[PDB]
């Protein structure tokens, strides 16, 4: 061989996840240049090469995976739930690329439900949007309707009143007995799909006038909040709570590790309405543990809530290629992006090696390692890998 | 003997009573000279008489009369009073009387559809109102086909209430989706009992093909308290088809290490959920419940608060020490949880939180009495105790 000869690399390289239905199919592709050019290879998750499934699985010798369209008595967890990957090798060294998590939707009938919402006047509403846990990971709120014909959708507050927010609860202000004359009922999305629907039940408010003076209570359900979501979104951080009189709130944010806590700054991006939080970019400085401190003239409550900012996870290693000569030691810096990170490894030629530190060392340069050197990055939803070159003289 | 005030009789940390009944709350004190006895608020300043609302009666007696709608004052039916006894030696201040007047007025309780996969386990909930929630609990579900749950054994080894009042229901089938299901509910300041004016129904989804359990994610987290020796229930909400093995577990303080719930006579699993007879100390930790079936698996995690009473007594209730050289006074305290540990001396904030109050060296103004006070934010306690000079 000699040289000229240069390790795979991936030219393009499979999504981290694909979700469809079984109605539509999927096919995920793998590319990697090199020289020679280097052969393609899909594998499971347990490192072993994938087999054609007459109808469910078959490998397109362009590289890539394809899952046809079927039917749900055909569905096959081992096939249809699992995370592949694509292995490229040439002569020089052997590359595997980021976990590919592969997930068949089978179809189904589903139906979305709103409830009565009781609320003490004055106090601010907030109308769920109830989606069955079984299509939760694909169906969004889109819209809210009423049954006076009026629609409301995600972007700015009507009338100062009407508020859809990111996480797609419908939230109402200052409520009084009029407002409880209509019903509520969202339209939903499948992301899948794409069809609408709206919801099989409507929701009114049902409004109480408290006489004498309530403290602020909180459900049990609420008390507690865990809520993620990834760079540049727009989300929101509920407080729900009833009193009367109408409660105030604060928002604090803890220093981390500690029981001390600094008021939220208030802004362009990060705005307050009522007791909702609404911020219209997520950035990962946002994470931590967040405190709602809920007030009116007889008495005080809080809501706790942990936020993860997830982002995109990526790798590169310094340097991409770099060439020792014998004895003399070999380094790897694996350098990283994204949140969280919860596991980094090493990989050379296929097969795991060294340990969890991001700089990966050897000594003395052998013949035998030279190859191809790689670095994964790894949280419980996605993986990003990094290939790097080692040669000999 | 000669000694300072120490409180014979202390009004309770809740005082609740409707406008209808009114309250009279009573605090007692001993001491030689005999103390005098004082109400009250927050600043130390002594409440005055509310003609019809508050009055002070030489009992000693904070008396709360019955009272119109109209005539409700915050100011009044909604405050922290505490009795203040004091005599020549010293004054002490009892621990917070929360005092609370309930205008007595209509509520309904509602009861939404329960939307369960076939062979699951199902849970219904009464849904009360949150301005009613602290004095209306469960007291049956009742059904359209002539039947009363009420807590206590479980019936045809399929309906259960719960202690937190609600209706467990294992294995539900299609059968049990043509029957309706009501709540009674009582106010404890009324008496009243009432059917809730929904009625919830079971909806079965038959399943299409498998499904790997699946926790909605306000069921992820549980943050449950309950009252010691008092009967308990932790849920772990989970569906699946087929029906899924449920494996509770319960971590070693402050670790990853978990070991399984040993279930007995005291701690039984009703399908997913554990049920509990009467709480113990040791029960208050973090807990672990692992779902399974053929497709996959979840889990759901408890941090579990076994709340006690507050108790507090000073060590030594009184001691005689010299100019020069140092007083200490210790507070020993039991209950759960212990959020903070202050101190006094004669009805003023003194030192800072500590369990032990010392006075390096004691002078003539250090002699009186001193209080050391324990709270959380649902209770509060007191102890006191004597310096005298040498
Ligand atoms: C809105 O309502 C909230 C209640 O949810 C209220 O915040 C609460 O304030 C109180 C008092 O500031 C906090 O309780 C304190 O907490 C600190 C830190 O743990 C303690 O050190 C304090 O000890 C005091 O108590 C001793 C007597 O037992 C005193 O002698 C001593 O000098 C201290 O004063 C005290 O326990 C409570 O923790 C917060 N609540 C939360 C959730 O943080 C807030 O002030 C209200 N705001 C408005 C505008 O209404
Ligand atoms: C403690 O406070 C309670 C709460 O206010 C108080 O009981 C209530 O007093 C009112 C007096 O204002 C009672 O009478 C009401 O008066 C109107 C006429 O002014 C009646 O029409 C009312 O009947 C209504 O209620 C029906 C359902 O219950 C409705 O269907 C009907 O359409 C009427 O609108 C009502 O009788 C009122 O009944 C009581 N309510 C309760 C729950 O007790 C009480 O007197 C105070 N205690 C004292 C002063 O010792
Ligand atoms: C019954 O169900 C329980 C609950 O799920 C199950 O316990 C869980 O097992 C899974 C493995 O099947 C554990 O998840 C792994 O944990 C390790 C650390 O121990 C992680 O490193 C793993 O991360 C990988 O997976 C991710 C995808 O989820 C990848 O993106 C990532 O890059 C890694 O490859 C993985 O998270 C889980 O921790 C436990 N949980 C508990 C509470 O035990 C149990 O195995 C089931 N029992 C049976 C008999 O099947
Ligand atoms: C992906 O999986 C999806 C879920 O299984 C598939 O969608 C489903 O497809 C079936 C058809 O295979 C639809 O079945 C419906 O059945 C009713 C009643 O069937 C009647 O018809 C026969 C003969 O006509 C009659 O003898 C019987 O007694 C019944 O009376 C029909 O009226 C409907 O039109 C429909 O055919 C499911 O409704 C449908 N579910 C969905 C879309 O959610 C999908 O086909 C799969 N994709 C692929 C590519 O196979």
């Amino acid at each position: 061989g000699g040289a000229d000869q240069k390790g795979p690399v991936f030219l393009k390289e499979p999504t981290n996840r694909i979700d469809f239905s079984n109605s539509t199919g999927a096919e995920i592709e793998c590319k990697a240049s090199g020289n020679p050019m280097p052969e393609i290879i899909w594998i499971r998750s347990d490192g072993t090469a994938v087999g054609d499934v007459p109808g469910l699985r078959q490998i397109s010798s362009d590289g890539k995976l394809v899952f046809p369209p079927f039917r749900a008595e055909d569905y096959r967890q081992e096939v249809h739930a699992q995370v592949y990957a694509c292995l490229a090798r040439n002569q020089f060294g052997s590359i595997i690329s980021r976990d590919v998590h592969v997930r068949a939707v089978v179809a189904q009938y589903y139906e979305a439900d709103v409830n009565k919402e009781h609320v003490i006047r004055g106090n601010s509403a907030v109308i769920k949007c109830l989606i069955p846990s079984f299509v939760a990971d694909f169906v969004e709120v889109v819209s809210w309707h009423t049954d006076e014909e009026e629609n409301y959708f995600p972007g700015a507050e009507y009338d100062g009143k009407y508020l859809v927010l990111p996480s797609g609860e419908l939230h109402i202000r200052e409520v009084g007995p009029e407002d409880g004359y209509k019903s509520y009922q969202c339209r939903t999305k499948h992301r899948l799909t794409g069809e609408t629907r709206l919801s099989a039940t409507k929701g009114r408010l049902v409004i109480t006038e408290p006489v004498g003076s309530v403290r602020p209570k909180v459900n049990p359900q609420d008390k507690h909040q865990f809520i993620d979501v990834e760079l540049a979104s727009s989300y929101s951080l509920l407080c729900m709570a009833q009193s009367y009189p109408t409660p105030s709130f604060r928002w604090y944010k803890f220093i981390e590790g500690t029981t001390r806590k600094q008021a939220v700054v208030l802004n362009d991006r990060v705005k307050q309405v009522s007791g909702t939080l609404i911020i219209k970019d997520a950035v990962v400085e946002d994470s931590g543990k967040y405190l709602c401190v809920v007030n009116n003239s007889v008495g005080g409550e809080s809501v706790e809530t942990v936020l993860t900012v997830t982002a995109p996870l990526s790798a590169k290693i310094d340097p991409p290629t770099q060439t020792v000569d014998f004895g003399r030691p070999a380094v790897f810096t694996c350098q990283y992006t994204g949140n969280p990170i919860k596991t980094v490894s090493w990989m050379k030629d296929g097969k795991a090696i060294g340990h969890s530190e991001p700089v990966l060392r050897i000594e003395s340069v052998k013949k035998e390692d030279k190859g191809m050197y790689q670095c994964f990055v790894r949280n419980d939803q996605e993986s990003a890998e990094a290939s790097a070159e080692l040669k000999l003289g």
